[PDB]
């Protein structure tokens, strides 16, 4: 999910991952200013009694976490943000048209 949304204000989300659904946080591997790895085990949630291992969606500086053992999340919530991203130019391409 890159490039587009719609039905939108301004950006729904950034920089940080977003829960799945309405569950409660039973553990938490993270902490501001903490390094973690693509496809890391940020925290762990709880709701249909089940374990859902919230990885990471990309690397970066957890700048916060909004969440802790025994929170609560609902469906689409922001859990972690990011720090500030350095250095990283994204690539585009264009070309010419008929009409």
């Amino acid at each position: 999910g890159s490039s587009g949304s719609s039905g939108v204000s301004s950006q729904e989300t950034q920089g940080g991952p977003l829960a799945p659904m309405t569950g409660t946080i039973e553990k938490v591997f993270v902490k501001a200013g903490d390094k973690v790895k693509a496809g890391d085990s940020l925290m762990v949630m709880i709701a249909m009694k089940m374990e859902h291992t919230i990885k990471s969606p990309k690397d970066g500086t957890v700048k916060k976490v909004f969440y802790r053992e025994g929170a609560q999340a609902n469906r689409h919530t922001p859990l972690v943000e990011f720090e500030e991203e350095e250095s990283d130019k994204r690539e585009s391409e264009s070309g010419p048209s008929s009409g």
